[PDB]
């Protein structure tokens, strides 16, 4: 009966939803919801915009997370309090491998925990791993969209800048831990950087929740060509089509 | 002349070198309107950005979202655009029985229960505010008539297990955080929030001046889950006034 | 042309690029004989090596011994000899009440309670299998009629304190591991073994494809002493499964 | 009721709740004589203890020896005897080019390159001074006419490799500390000393007020191997005066 | 009365309280036959176990396999069966230019580059031998005419990256271990092997006496390919030495 | 040069390459006077420095103060002046019931509960004595007639919480140290002091020879007060022992 503190929704508001799609950007919430039936705005507070919709007759929540594990952890927790058990993350990513192209899609098979919030759920030795059904559904949905799909490891960083070894910054400095790190992850086969998967996957895998992450590649750190506008727009649309279809696969 | 997330240019800031950085995008306009000629600049994601004038000087107000990661983006991008001083305001849960709802806390150092701070400095580095900003915040807070506590803040990457909340879906907390609230209480830590460790470490190690003031809206010795906010933002604007040179 | 420990050459492998890597040297022949033309290659230390053919393709079977360190040597040396895909089968103790003796587990990620994984990637790197291998193992395991669990495996450098066993010489468990079985249980961890963290981390960070499948021999919430016929049936099914998983991985 | 190391009783302190804690036992009498009625109490090991009176109030002066471990014993045992406020004075090497020999530094937070701080709080906890003490030290240092810097201090369990000195027997520095001076410099750290991390962490986590002020006697951008000390103790006594009320 | 892996019972050990624990199963019989009435007890996995008699006292010889994890099992199960003293002999690669191939090393402490030691004691605990065992080993080593070095051994969960070997499948060494051989050299570390940290930490924290002696088979500052006659001489001497160290311990 | 803290020159040491390093400045003269021609060299801060002659050879006696940090300065500066061997003597609290006040402990390895050791070697590195110094100290200690224990010492940067003392101002002990005394006791640790981890790690990683010997004057497990005579005898015996250990180290 309670209204969760941050998301401002009740369990009844979710109309029985046990699955949530959790993009990063609040603006993307409506966009995902309208790919389903009967999208209804529930609430917007802070970075959390929440809609409900229906997919093959089943209630689905779409809720933005904001950037980063901390804000993601709140949304996932409060949704879980309200009965959500499956969380499908969709979000943009920078690829770091030359073979991954802008417009491709990555389904994370495990995340490098370059975050802090994951540690609030499990010690570092615990794997930031998706639920296998979710990863499988995301792969299938991504392939069916016509996308080129990569399964692999994602580096999930609490920062956009030094943790992704960006030097074009105010200080131009990167702390010792992250100096040379992009090359190290590249050499280790890591596909991409984003900022939420380690927290999400660790939290869920250690809490009896099913989670997975799919991402559209919007830049490649190894390509000094500017991503074409059309490809990006197409990638935006494809990513959310894919996550909704992955949700469909998870429901039945 | 652009930044990746904030959607504003250096020109948009009209020479501002100080930012007030609340967490909640909805607080941005409220803070801006406490100043002169507030102007909406941009809103994208958790980042709503206004400018206003305070004693004739441009000040930026920019929300951070919850947590170190989104905060770190805002601070970096504001710094790219010339901002050098960052005044954090927000709400907080006190963990000391003598710190009351409505009191204000000015953080003298943060327990780094975050990940992003480590992306700027190793854990041994202190998450401490710039002394002038802390001084200005204490003065603004005290001058307002508030009851003000200076001290250590536990700054957590989570709202729930890292602040040892149990009224949660799993109802459990990982080993590291079991008993942690009592430990911080024993150690004299005043309060929990989610951004100061990142902000203070990032800034103290990057030649930026930062500080945090917080309004206490719950006492965790009383209960787990929750006018103070209005008073806090008046205080931070006065702190900004004191920082203006 | 030579490796330091395995005592086999690239030529001995006859072009094999896939290895099945059980823990027990005695299991190697058993696995090899599920395939065509099994040939004993070498046995040195804990490394017994056979080759066989699966649908006309050479497959190597090589034991790892117990633990990440000896596993890491075998994987490295096999990789030097051209092996790129590693299918681990091994016995395991389940820790979840709902995971029954005789069930099978395919590891989706390992809790890195080992040291050797850190020699390949820092702790934040996930000990996760190659998705194709995990998919092949799940399919093989399910097709066999087994009850199959996908999930997290706690992978320990010890059998005793790191798996929170107290019935030991000292009866002591270091602080780090006191209460750890309950913690992993609460976190949904399915089982304990002693090699997957090393194997999965090493491979995932080295451009090698790896996965682990295991037959549940005991459940820690029940008894430590397995029933002989049950164990035998589980072990036989597990090696049939890993061979079919290899079949699925063949190109 | 005589503490294990310091060789004094609570009665010996005549109600003092403030201590000045230099490192060198020889400085103890020198600080004490800046106050009224200095009396020698005890000398054992590196711990020389005097009492004196400052504006009518009893103050203890107690040396710490070099390093967190010996400092921790002195602070603990003084605290057992009623001391609640600890003012550290000492010498320091600056690592910033703009900080000059003769300048003073008031530590706003310490990089915890020590071990004893961890015996009081985990590394995440900030080695930060009490704000009142830091404020009093700044004011006292300024009023002496000293050039004063507020900022972060790297506090090392060694004088040599932990301060990245190479003119040593081995001439080498362990991986952790190779390039560390430059890293701290880049992060805006002002100086190196050896006690503040322990002192500040211990006190901040134990309900004790502490701060550190230091006279710069060498600039490490200039050389490795090293009036400043006279003025420094004047300043710390004046900071003590400000703390009393 | 039984154990989980070694396949021997307390009765099988005939009251032995001392074990010689080589790494290689094939070395077990070679050690046992230097004593009286050697008898094969069991061979399961990497664990080959013999008993013999030394000056009228039963001694067990039990291989460990490679690595701390398999070693920890052997030590634990032997301790369950009454063994209290563990003498490790094994081959090693020296990293100091002044330590020659054919020299012997008695470990005075190990750099804990392993994971299993942490399952017995946190990292700050010293991986230290029992002083009587180290003393006996030094004496035995010296009496054999060997050139003997007492000092620190780096004990790695891997043979390859943890010993900073680059001539590998990936040719990569994780950041932690890049430059590590030079660091250990500069710190006076004598040699690398893969079990002593686990063994010494486990034993020193569990009321068991342990020590490690090793013959230098290669020097990393020289060549990786040992000369056969030199290697054979060194290995023969090492097992003679460890049996004499056992004699000294049992006196 | 005159070293910065110790205030002595190389010439002042008259060729000494061995130092006895007690903690307490007041103990320096007492040790020096057990030898021939004791000469006061300097006193600054916690560093009182004497020279004396032992069998015609110059020996330095230099106090360290309490704790690794001040110890590290003294060892470094003496090493700059040619000192290569460092014999630590002091008193200690035992934590094992079988260790009696008046017994002596020679440290075979230290639990690194300090910070300064990390400034010389990472935590994995063992805080272990030079074998010759430990051997000499054991011999000197046993020849004195004392009961001598060889074993692990817990070396703490604090006297209070790091030794799990609760009779303190806050009565609080941080999580890391709660239950730690029982843990070290169960791991066979003999005693607590506050310098050995730093000293041993520093020296063992820097090509310096060091060891520690200590007289037991308190036992944390015994609720009886040791009498004056015993304590006096123990203090005197400890320094007689360290000087005899120095004699044994002279070349
Ligand atoms: C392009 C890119 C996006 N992201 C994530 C961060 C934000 O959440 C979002 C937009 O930048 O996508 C990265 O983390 N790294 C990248 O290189
Ligand atoms: C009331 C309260 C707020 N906060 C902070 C974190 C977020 O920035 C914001 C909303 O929860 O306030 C806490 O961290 N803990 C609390 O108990
Ligand atoms: C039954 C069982 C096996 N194992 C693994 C370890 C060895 O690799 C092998 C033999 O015990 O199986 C465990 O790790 N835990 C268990 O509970
Ligand atoms: C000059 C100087 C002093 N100190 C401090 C530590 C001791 O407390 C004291 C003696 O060196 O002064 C440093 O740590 N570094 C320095 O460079
Ligand atoms: C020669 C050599 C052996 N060893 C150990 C590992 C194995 O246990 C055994 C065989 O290689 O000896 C090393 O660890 N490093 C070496 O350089
Ligand atoms: C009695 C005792 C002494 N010590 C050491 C610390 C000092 O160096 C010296 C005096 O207390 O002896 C301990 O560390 N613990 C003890 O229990
Ligand atoms: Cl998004
Ligand atoms: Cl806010
Ligand atoms: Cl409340
Ligand atoms: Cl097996
Ligand atoms: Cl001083
Ligand atoms: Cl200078
Ligand atoms: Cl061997
Ligand atoms: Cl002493
Ligand atoms: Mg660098
Ligand atoms: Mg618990
Ligand atoms: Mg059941
Ligand atoms: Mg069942
Ligand atoms: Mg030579
Ligand atoms: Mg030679
Ligand atoms: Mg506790
Ligand atoms: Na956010
Ligand atoms: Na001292
Ligand atoms: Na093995």
């Amino acid at each position: 009966t309670k209204t969760v503190f941050h998301l401002g929704v009740t369990e009844a508001d979710l109309n029985g939803a046990t699955l949530a799609i959790i993009p990063g950007d609040p603006a993307r919430v409506q966009k995902i919801a309208e790919l389903m039936d009967n999208p209804v705005f529930l609430a917007s507070h802070r970075e959390y915009t929440v809609y409900r919709a229906e997919l093959d007759g089943q209630s689905v929540v779409v809720c933005s997370t904001g950037i980063g594990g901390p804000s993601t952890s709140i949304a996932v927790e409060e949704l879980a309090q309200l009965g959500v058990r499956t969380f499908l993350r969709v979000g943009t990513t920078g690829a770091i491998q030359p073979h991954v192209n802008v417009g491709d899609m990555i389904v994370t098979t495990g995340s490098v925990r370059l975050d802090g919030a994951s540690l609030h759920f499990a010690p570092m030795e615990f794997p930031a791993v998706p639920d296998f059904d979710v990863a499988t559904a995301m792969k299938a949905a991504a392939q069916e969209s016509g996308a080129t799909v990569h399964m692999g490891v994602t580096a999930s960083s609490d920062t956009f800048y030094p943790g992704q070894e960006r030097y074009d910054t105010f200080t131009g400095r990167v702390v010792r831990r992250f100096q040379g790190s992009m090359k190290e992850w590249q050499d280790m086969g890591v596909l991409n950087f984003e900022m939420e998967s380690a927290t999400l996957l660790t939290m869920c895998a250690s809490s009896g929740l099913k989670a997975g992450c799919v991402a559209g590649v919007i830049i490649n750190r190894t390509q000094k060509e500017i991503p074409d506008h059309a490809t990006l727009k197409e990638t935006e649309a494809r990513s959310i089509k894919v996550v909704v279809e992955a949700a469909r696969k998870m429901l039945k």
